[PDB]
């Protein structure tokens, strides 16, 4: 039987990162994560100012800001920090545990000084998950495997996906979750975020395809909706934002029963 | 028959980058790609100078640098011309189309700009292809597609290898071969590059696994060898150099009878 985020917030193996996320998520009634796709500094932090209420995490491709520095991440901090959400780069690590640990801590980016939760994908074996942990353990972060793509012709899935679940819950003292199309564990430990999601039908030029928060949540049993051209696209962010999120929200309270 | 690397260079499907690799290949007795994973400009930009005339390819991870700038890519490109390689940023993009095309082009990296190759994982589907050349091929690039990994539980074998081979098949425009332990296409047109190279059995704490030269190039039909800390590690990273890369040519040479 399905527990409320406020009690999975509470299980005994749950990571203090996923507890975290799990009571604002409760608190604020959002399950929705801004995927914040813009090149410019200035927006990404309009937008993670306006919008933060609404959210319960702001999703980062910093390899695309134009601007980056380690100050707009400090400013993206204070945001999160005053309207409660968890800041996670999609990096999609996909090395060798030797390089991806020098991808996450070192270089421009410093990735695991300012992002609460990365993600990696598994085709490497788990030296992934083992490279990654060595710089993420101590810094208290967490790490979502992927599990399953939204695109066409993603090779994730069958045995590929299990071994993502696989290595999740042989790695859960850093592995909080997945990113997937559907729910991949019964362990209501882990989270599943789900991106491909829009409340109209149809895709992108370039092999995205999209499902509704409805569908995702409430009939294929995921946790969290990650949008982004469906709210940055949309001429009032704030109003789209608010309509994923009673989506996402609506979707969850009627599968809790 | 197995065709020198200097025919190669002239079959028809050629794609113009494998062509210029292969003919330097020839010219200067190297099949050896130097994978110069340190996190200062000075020290890459003294490896590439001095280590140039032992190598086709010169591989970064830019994202590891402590000190990027533009510049330093500018310094490097230089060498790359002066010494005759070609640069191969490792940045393994693994995202749906529609952001792989901003990370190659945009950001503060800005990798379409000076690499003259770039690899991709094909999880995602077809859309990471497609998204890619957008911006590479006007830009006459080219991309490696991993087909198989060297790390302890890859998943990229059987099913996932063949759908790899599939994928480069059917974007030979900008596709010019592939990361892999061993020949993967028969059609010539297509390099094989793998790492997962030293002289000496073993591996790493992370899960990396090593090969020699000889069976990698010799056994297992490869064009050209990645070696990383093989290399860096020793005290004398050009003698080091010049003996990857006489073992690697050796090999090529007792595979072509
Ligand atoms: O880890 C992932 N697995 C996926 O299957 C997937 N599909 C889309 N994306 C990323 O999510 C965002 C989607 O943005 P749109 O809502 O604009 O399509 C963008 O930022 C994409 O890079 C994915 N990431
Ligand atoms: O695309 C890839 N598929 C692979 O199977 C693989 N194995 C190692 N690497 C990368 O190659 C370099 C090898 O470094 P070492 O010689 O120091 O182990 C390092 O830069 C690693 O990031 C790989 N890249």
């Amino acid at each position: 039987k399905e527990l409320s985020f406020g009690a999975r917030a509470e299980l005994p193996r749950i990571h203090p990162v996923a507890s975290k996320l799990l009571r604002l998520m409760q608190k604020k009634e959002t399950n929705l994560c801004l995927s914040a796709d813009v090149s410019l500094a200035r927006e990404l932090l309009q937008l993670a100012d306006a919008l933060g209420p609404s959210i319960c995490m702001l999703k980062t491709h910093v390899d695309i800001l134009n601007d980056f520095t380690l100050d707009v991440m400090k400013e993206l901090i204070t945001l999160a920090k005053c309207h409660e959400f968890l800041i996670f780069e999609d990096r999609k690590f996909a090395d060798i545990g030797n390089t991806v640990k020098k991808q996450y801590e070192g270089g421009i980016f410093k990735i695991a000084s300012w992002a609460d939760l990365v993600n990696a994908h598994v085709v490497p074996g788990s030296g992934v998950v083992k490279g990654l942990q060595e710089v993420g353990l101590p810094l208290h972060r967490g790490c979502l495997l992927i599990a399953e793509m939204s695109s066409t012709g993603s090779l994730a899935t069958g045995d590929y996906t299990r071994a993502a679940v696989r290595m999740a819950e042989e790695h859960s003292e850093f592995v909080v979750g997945f990113i997937s199309g559907s729910r991949v564990s019964m362990k209501p430990e882990f989270l599943h975020l789900t991106p491909g999601v829009q409340l109209e039908a149809g895709g992108d030029n370039l092999g995205q395809q999209y499902n509704s928060p409805q569908e995702v949540i409430g009939k294929r049993g995921s946790d969290i909706i990650i949008v982004g051209r469906g709210i940055i696209s949309a001429a009032d962010r704030l109003e789209a934002a608010e309509m994923y999120r009673k989506a996402a929200w609506e979707a969850y309270l009627s599968r809790l029963g």
